[PDB]
């Protein structure tokens, strides 16, 4: 299972946020890992790219990792989700499992 928090984020433009994710209940190595995001009222679930405003964190200990988005604005509201992967039956189902998202909004500032 994939620990995703918060649940929801409001920040000012030029402000910064941050998820946290966490693997647990699994034996599964964290290997790999993925964010997506899906923009406001869109359909599209889109690859977010690490790097640059997208600062990603990975404790491989503890199975966590974390995206911070730095200089926030009016276009990266959306909702955000985590995915792991990992190199074992369980662990081809780890490649199934995303974090139960995060509603993030941005105000005009």
């Amino acid at each position: 299972r994939v620990d995703q928090t918060p649940q929801t984020i409001t920040k000012e433009t030029g402000e910064s946020l941050t998820i946290n994710c966490v693997l647990r209940d699994s034996n599964c190595a964290l290997s790999s890992t993925y964010w997506y995001r899906k923009k406001s009222g869109s359909t599209n679930e889109e690859s977010i790219s690490k790097g640059g405003r997208y600062v990603e964190t990975v404790n491989s200990g503890s199975k966590s990792f974390s995206l911070r988005i730095n200089d926030l604005t009016v276009e990266d509201s959306g909702t955000y989700r985590c995915k792991p992967e990992s190199r074992d039956a369980e662990c081809a189902a780890l490649n199934d499992q995303y974090g139960g998202g995060t509603v993030v909004t941005v105000n005009a500032a």
